[PDB]
């Protein structure tokens, strides 16, 4: 039981300091109609850190209810750097009808590999839906080592893979050479194709908020091993893939979504804020080179 | 600016059967006080803030405030978050419960820009009328408060009075005090307490002082008295214990040390933190043998 | 178009016997590479202990390579590089004169030139010989990084600069390079990630592992070039373990130890500051070695 | 026998591509007359990499001749990533009158700690003059570990300390807490005072090329345990200390020397070259805040 393919880390639009629930649903429908296989509510791109527990529940519910009747799945953001909370969020995600959960490695308190193992073991035992690990040491301050990922995959039936955001293709080789049964997922848009061509089985994308049809086609080409076409799209997307991180995600992608008229208000919750005017200009310029689908 | 400086301790939070050991916590604070510590920091990183509840947060601060009352030892409360609205709430919370000031860590995980950081700490500084000390620890948070942002916050905001640095970067320490000599630079990295102090730092927020408060207190005060030879001697002697206390992520080794010393009853953490490996346990036990550990 | 040296290539070790280059052994080693499908050999690279050879020994290894590859399709891509531009120009001239088909020229180490400096460094070299020049980026060893913009500028401004050997563990950069300059010959300088580099359109490898297992590195590269990505990945996955262990200590200390343990060279000798591995890494090398099928002479 | 106090990593001025010997001697005289305790010919700052063996000899000879009759010492650059060459250069240096040698850790070929030990041991045993280790991992790609440094200091009588350029005050505490008899020398101008205040016994300076009187005063104030004055100069110097590394040393220091009229042309040897217009301008503006001694 897995969740793979072309996936989108959904932005959370704000209007007057509240979550825009109609817009959120409209953005999700747009992803569905462009060939996305799953959506990820309240991940990093969705500003998970600044959303209350109830806004958390609301976004997941909207995702679950919008994807009903389609083949698109809901991979819910549900993680924490306190295990008792991560377990609680996992349970709530399951209850809200999520198909599975994405669970980030504990940030800031830097647990040991043993602590990481016990953390994810607690979570995976608490629910009977698929759990995808998420490694992003640049944000968390810690790494889930290759050994710990493989142990967790083998010891817990519902832990089925890992989202990697670590800019380390050696590790991707290491992982799939020693445990080829796991689902490696790209969490780094610029290198979607290299991760996929080495046996990765999906992406959880930032760029796909803006260009869902391009990311969908990239992933599906790759899954069918049509690597010429997949590489072509990956090479085409490189500039937008890099510029969407000229400042910390999701600041550029929300700026881009706003400039494309896909969201009403360029609002963040502090400590996140509008990009510098310089980067705002860079994002605008790069956007001109791409064909953006509306609703 | 009202300031909170000198020899300060990042308090561990003892657990017994999964609950905060409130009696033990009070006893440990009194031990710090009577060993020359000038301020205590409840519910910081070393206190496992990330796994404590709002209620336990409150309890710890209240015990600190109560134990320190009548002494002139201050309570620099842990109150920080990667959500600004939460950080503001925690700050007001700490003030309401008697804290003399707050230590507020740079937002972790969501990596705000320098502009976002400035506006984060500005919102915090405006919500309370008590001293605010910034806290930079990029290895844990995934972001850095630049010297420029620190200096601007210090100058623009009356109650922002300095920064706790845990970045292993003595170049940055020079930069800070060469451009803004009025700020209070605080060492948040025990192994280099003396170099930071000798360049004009005005205090430490220590991990090691949990175990050896008298030695850290002495180091700090010797430095403050410009007796650099005695301050350096102590810093040199403490190097071994200072490094071993980070063989695994803080506060895993310091809690192990306190338990081995008999200063806390149970070696308990809350997940995702846990006991050290058996090997690291033995290393900590060995290094401790070379130091005189004050009791209660 | 350009004039190129691509495919499966070996960074030759330099066997010493009683402190001197064993020229007979060197030649025998090169024939072993040829017979096992290798497309080119790199004499006196990092893996050949370039730093500790004299100019004359440099000369000799290149001659042996060229002479042994005569009457075969196998090319000689000679190590010729320095952190001093005037020496680098000199070395490139020597290599040309002794029959090399091209040169491998490492980025200036230790003195950390700026990007402008790197551009002028390589321009000077490329305009001094008529033969192909492969850039070589390895920031972990040199202390500097040739940026993508600089590499592309050099490719476009100098006729005989035809690509770059990357040893930076940075697949993002590899995407950047070939997306903006698809004519570029991107060459893997990191055995562990040979397949990912080739699958993004890299056209060859300069390998350490191939000293010991030239048939496997050859097969991998040719399968990749023939767009059989299933087979190329399988061999890359199989080789991952030896590919990493060969770096348990700084290259070429493990590969030279492997070659000796396999009986492919007579003596295990290094030139200081390089030296034999710890006796435990020694057992580790023996261990991983015996898990692969090693071709003889 | 040791070589400590305020020391200068001498630039090597070129005149139409050739070593400017008149300028070199002039510059050394200026260093001496401003309280410098030793000069370092043909180090990194002197573009050691691009000079020939004869130019190496020339520079050392000029330094030795210029210092004659004074107590100023010549600590000659003499090092290589090939041990047989490093030994040759060490002997060479002794033969031409150097008081001691500065010997950089092997660059590019990344020897093991064991190899580093045998490298420096061979050097130390080939000359009977002081040897100062030189650790600068950002340039070499390797690190002389604290243990290896202390081993070399203890095992070899004439190895008397290390020049550290690694931006790591933690390592400076480790070195001197365990081996207080060694001479720790600052190779990082910006943090000269913190290194000295922890028991360092000198500097090998880039900045002192431009401001020899200030670096000298800094160093001797600290050696006099007058830490207030030593820190005051270090704080005042921070801005020039930092801009002198906006591009790779010695590119900024030669630019400043040229701007100050201390050398008559801005010449390098490839692969080194002039700075960008932007950095050229920044260096000029930072210089305006300091009093620069003439001849
Ligand atoms: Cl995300
Ligand atoms: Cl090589």
């Amino acid at each position: 039981n897995i969740i793979i393919g072309a996936m989108t880390a959904l932005i959370t639009p704000f209007k007057n300091g509240k979550v825009d629930e109609q817009s959120y649903a409209r953005l999700i429908k747009r992803q569905i109609e462009n060939g996305i296989d799953a959506v990820v509510p309240v991940g990093t791109t969705g500003e998970s850190a600044t959303l209350t527990h109830e806004e958390h529940r609301t976004c997941i519910e909207i995702a679950v209810e919008t994807c009903k009747g389609t083949k698109v799945k809901v991979l819910a953001g549900a993680g924490s750097n306190a295990t008792h909370e991560a377990v609680g969020l996992a349970k709530f995600a399951k209850e809200h009808g999520a198909d599975g959960i994405l669970s980030v490695a504990p940030y800031y308190n830097k647990p040991t590999q043993q602590g990481l193992y016990e953390h994810y073991k607690a979570i995976a035992q608490s629910v009977d839906i698929p759990v995808l690990l998420y490694n992003v040491p640049g944000r968390t301050g810690c790494e889930i080592s290759t050994d710990t990922i493989i142990k967790l995959f083998r010891d817990c039936e519902n832990i089925y893979g890992v989202k990697e955001a670590s800019g380390n293709i050696d590790k991707c080789v290491d992982l799939l050479a020693h445990e080829p049964r796991m689902m490696l997922i790209s969490g780094e848009d610029a290198i979607n194709y290299p991760i996929l061509s080495n046996g990765g089985k999906g992406v959880i994308s930032v760029t796909s908020n803006l260009l869902p049809d391009m990311i969908s086609a990239l992933t599906h080409f790759a899954l069918d091993e049509n690597y010429k076409e997949a590489k072509k799209i990956n090479d085409e997307l490189y500039n937008i893939n890099k510029i969407l991180f000229c400042e910390s995600n999701p600041i550029p992608i929300k700026t881009a979504m706003y400039l494309a008229g896909l969201i009403e208000s360029l609002e963040f919750r502090l400590p996140l804020c509008s990009p510098s005017k310089e980067n705002f200009a860079k994002i605008e310029e790069v956007m001109k080179k791409y064909k953006i689908k509306g609703f």
